[PDB]
């Protein structure tokens, strides 16, 4: 039920990403570079398995997961977390848990754009991605 999320997406707007990174303890030099990076996110499916790639000039990540099945993840900032991704209200909700901490990465399609909302602590970042042909 994931299908309009699938494809290649490019970052076209970012709000409060520094706040989000700082909440997670990312160092200032990394936050500089990340504030000027525009990743490409690729979301593909094969049966029940999704693969989500995030590519940039700085750092790259890739995860594969089944919806609703927990997986181990090592994040771009090197947190070792327990993750689960589900559909909720048509949104792709990714929850990461580590050391009793929790962050959510929520993706929603609005007017054909993919809106990624990142929440940790009180920090709320909104990143907008537009689809590549
Ligand atoms: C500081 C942790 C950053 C983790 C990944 C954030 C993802 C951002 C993105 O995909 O646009
Ligand atoms: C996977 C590309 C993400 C680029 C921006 C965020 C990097 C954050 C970090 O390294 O701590």
């Amino acid at each position: 039920m994931v299908d309009a999320f699938l494809g290649t997406w490019k970052l076209v707007d970012s709000k409060n990403f520094d706040d989000y990174m700082k909440s997670l303890g990312v160092g200032f030099a990394t936050r500089q570079v990340a504030s000027m990076t525009k990743p490409t996110t690729i979301i593909e499916k094969n049966g029940d398995i999704l693969t989500l790639k995030t590519h940039s000039t700085f750092k790259n990540t890739e995860i594969s997961f089944k919806l609703g099945v927990e997986f181990d993840e090592t994040t771009a900032d090197d947190r070792k977390v327990k993750s689960i991704v589900t559909l909720d209200g048509g949104k792709l909700v990714h929850l990461q848990k580590w050391d009793g901490q929790e962050t959510t990465l929520v993706r929603e399609l609005i007017d054909g754009k993919l809106i990624l909302t990142l929440t940790h602590g009180t920090a709320v970042c909104t990143r907008t991605y537009e689809k590549e042909a």
